[PDB]
């Protein structure tokens, strides 16, 4: 993928015990977020902001990972 440029592959939350960026398990309170960017899932404190993603003409929820890829490619 392009980030942005078309949907990934989203992670199943089935196939996802932990945050994909900094490693916590996921819990009751402890629950999970993907990145429209990279379709990984993420713990909230590592996927909180939005930007615009092309795929989807509009802001949607982005890892740190991709916010920072994509907000200086924009
Ligand atoms: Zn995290
Ligand atoms: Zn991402």
């Amino acid at each position: 993928l392009v980030l942005g440029q078309k949907q990934p592959t989203w992670v199943p939350d089935s196939e996802a015990p932990n945050c994909m960026n900094c490693q916590v398990k996921f819990t009751f309170t402890k629950r999970r977020h993907h990145c429209r960017a990279c379709g990984k899932v993420f713990c909230g404190v590592c996927c909180n902001r939005k930007c615009k993603l092309q795929y989807l003409e509009k802001e949607a929820r982005v890892c740190v990972v991709c916010y920072e890829t994509i907000s200086k490619a924009q």
